[PDB]
């Protein structure tokens, strides 16, 4: 069920001989996830800077261990990566990564005895946190998190904070993560079969300090401290369920962001960046995300989406931002494969950003899936920047047109052997997959002259679970 240690993994693979493969088998006490990835990326800066190009290959080995004793259980997953350059082998992301490294990915203890519900448990340690949209949390982080998942009622509550990367190559935390504590919760109900309504809350509190006036500031220093609360409502009808039987699936969510930020101000003095003070101000921002998916027949689906995170406003009060724990990856095209909601290439954060999206998808049982996604992006306020994105180039003042993107994701799932056999029958539950995942980004007028006319980021992933 939902407490299984691989429940949230996007791959959805089942090892041969596991209890999930055959309910007569005992739960596995250990296993190995193997990933081989190639990445082609050109060019993250749109040709405005040296570097920013990848054409490289890597292997990622993820052994794991699991123990269960009554209501207690424990889990560890490690990671070893070797690659020809610093590629992305992990969609979930002294800050220079090495080509090769070791990591402690997950380590937690879990207690399920507070209630008799198997859907209820308490988990403590570095753990996968995820909700279905991927827009609030989808990350491995140190946390204490309570989950309650039953037919009529779902609820969660937890607290989380990064203390290390637990990596051999990254010495320090990203500044936004340093001394930031997250508290969060959600409650939702299935008010009709396959229709869910819920509320969600998240609070992020920065206990750090900003550099004082006259101090040099570098990439490891914070740009702001905040106390931010997100309050959201969400309605879904099989939004992220690739096995829906309904002719139509939908999601609608609205989120208010309130609180305050202390923003560091700086000036450049002799190749240096020097702190000049700080400015505080309230945040009163809003985000929405809507989508509708047509289940045309057993194999074909298509749909449309719209999202907007506010931007600008009086002294930047209307600049929406996400929690910083999000992936923005979800099953919104209606397939077993998760897709970046705002482009594999652009990788937009919902922040001073408006996006319109169209997709079509195709799937065949548990054996194949494919999605084609089109996005158009605009700035909401053409003098404010946007949030994070997979594009590292300056925006020109006064231009709303961010660009357009076309994404393709194609996946083959299989079981027996290293690679599929053409004589193999349709797989009941696959243990391995091969995937192409690619995005083509066409910059719009906001990127100005001297930039490339197109950018791409594409991956081939081979994944095996043993
Ligand atoms: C707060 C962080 C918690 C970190 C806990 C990490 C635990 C790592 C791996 C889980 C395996 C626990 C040991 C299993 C064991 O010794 O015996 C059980 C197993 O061999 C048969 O049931
Ligand atoms: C096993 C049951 C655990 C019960 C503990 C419940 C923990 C308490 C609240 C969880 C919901 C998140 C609350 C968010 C919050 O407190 O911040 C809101 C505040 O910042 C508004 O200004
Ligand atoms: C209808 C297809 C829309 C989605 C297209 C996404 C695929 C993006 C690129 C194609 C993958 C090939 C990657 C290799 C490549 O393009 O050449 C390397 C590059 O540096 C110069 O082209
Ligand atoms: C039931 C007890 C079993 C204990 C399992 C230990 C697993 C073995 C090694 C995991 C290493 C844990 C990560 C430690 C670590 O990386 O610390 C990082 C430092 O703080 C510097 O970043
Ligand atoms: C094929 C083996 C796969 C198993 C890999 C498990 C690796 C377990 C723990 C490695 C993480 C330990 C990090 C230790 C460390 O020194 O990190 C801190 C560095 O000094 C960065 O400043
Ligand atoms: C970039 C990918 C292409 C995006 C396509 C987006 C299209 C949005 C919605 C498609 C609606 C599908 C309607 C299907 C339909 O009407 O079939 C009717 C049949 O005749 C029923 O018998
Ligand atoms: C580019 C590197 C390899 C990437 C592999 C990604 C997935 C590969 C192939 C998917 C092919 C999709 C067409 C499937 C199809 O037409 O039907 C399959 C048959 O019905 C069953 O054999
Ligand atoms: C679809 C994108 C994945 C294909 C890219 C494969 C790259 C193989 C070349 C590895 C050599 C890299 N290099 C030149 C730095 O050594
Ligand atoms: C399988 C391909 C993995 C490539 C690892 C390459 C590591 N190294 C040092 C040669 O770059
Ligand atoms: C069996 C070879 C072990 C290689 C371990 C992975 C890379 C070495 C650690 C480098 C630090 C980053
Ligand atoms: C505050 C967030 C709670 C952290 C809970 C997990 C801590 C255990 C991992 C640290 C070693
Ligand atoms: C506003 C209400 C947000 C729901 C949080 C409650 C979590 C339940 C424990
Ligand atoms: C509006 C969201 C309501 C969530 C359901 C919580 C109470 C269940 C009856
Ligand atoms: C979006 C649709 C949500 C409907 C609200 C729940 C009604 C309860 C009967
Ligand atoms: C569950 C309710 C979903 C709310 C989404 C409604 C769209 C927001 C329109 C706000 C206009 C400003
Ligand atoms: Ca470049
Ligand atoms: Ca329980």
């Amino acid at each position: 069920g939902s407490s299984h240690h691989h429940h949230h993994h996007s791959s959805g693979l089942v090892p041969r001989g596991s209890h999930m493969a055959n309910s007569g088998e005992a739960p596995k006490n250990f296993g190995l996830d193997v990933k081989i990835t190639g990445e082609s990326e050109n060019d993250r800066d749109l040709g405005t800077a040296p570097g920013g190009t990848l054409n490289d290959i890597g292997i990622d080995l993820r052994p794991w261990a699991f123990g269960q004793w009554g209501d207690w259980s424990a889990y560890f997953m490690g990671q070893a990566v070797a690659a020809t350059d610093t590629i992305e082998t992990d969609t979930l992301q002294g800050r220079e990564p090495d080509k090769s490294y070791l990591a402690a990915r997950e380590f937690w203890v879990d207690y399920a005895g507070l209630t008799a519900y198997p859907g209820e448990h308490l988990r403590f340690g570095r753990q996968r946190l995820r909700e279905d949209s991927g827009q609030w949390q989808d990350t491995n982080i140190e946390a204490l998190n309570w989950s309650f998942e039953t037919t009529l009622l779902n609820a969660h509550a937890g607290v989380a904070q990064r203390f290390s990367e637990y990596r051999t190559d990254l010495d320090e935390l990203a500044p936004e993560d340093k001394d930031r504590t997250h508290v969060f919760g959600d409650i939702s109900t299935q008010w009709a079969p396959h229709h869910r309504i819920g509320v969600r809350i998240h609070h992020a509190d920065d206990s750090g300090h900003l550099r004082r006036p006259g101090e040099e500031v570098d990439n490891l220093d914070k740009t702001y401290t905040g106390q931010l609360t997100w309050l959201g409502i969400e309605a879904t009808g099989d939004a992220y369920n690739y096995r829906s039987s309904m002719p139509l699936n939908y999601w609608a969510s609205a989120t208010w962001l309130t609180g305050d930020r202390d923003n560091l101000t700086t000036t450049t003095v002799d190749d240096r960046r020097i702190a000049t003070g700080k400015q505080s101000g309230d945040v009163n921002a809003f985000g929405v995300d809507l989508g509708l998916r047509w289940n045309i027949d057993e194999q074909w689906k298509a749909g449309v989406g719209y999202a907007r995170g506010s931007g600008g406003g009086k002294d930047g009060e209307e600049q929406f931002q996400q929690t910083g724990l999000e992936s923005n990856r979800s099953n919104f095209t209606g397939t077993r494969s998760r897709v970046h909601r705002f482009g594999e290439a652009f990788r937009g954060e919902l922040s001073n950003l408006q996006a319109a999206t169209l997709f079509g998808s195709w799937q065949l049982r548990e054996d194949y899936d494919a999605s084609l996604v089109y996005h158009k992006f605009w700035r909401v306020d053409d003098d404010s920047d946007i949030g994070t994105s997979g594009i590292n180039a300056a925006l020109q003042p006064g231009e709303k047109d961010i660009g357009q993107e076309l994404d393709l994701v194609v996946t083959k799932y299989f079981k027996q052997g290293l690679l599929p056999a053409s004589m193999s029958q349709y797989v009941d539950e696959p243990s391995a997959l091969i995937r192409f995942r690619g995005g083509l980004f066409k910059p719009g007028d906001a990127y100005g002259p001297g930039t490339d006319s197109t950018m791409h980021r594409a991956f081939v992933d081979f994944i095996w679970r043993f």
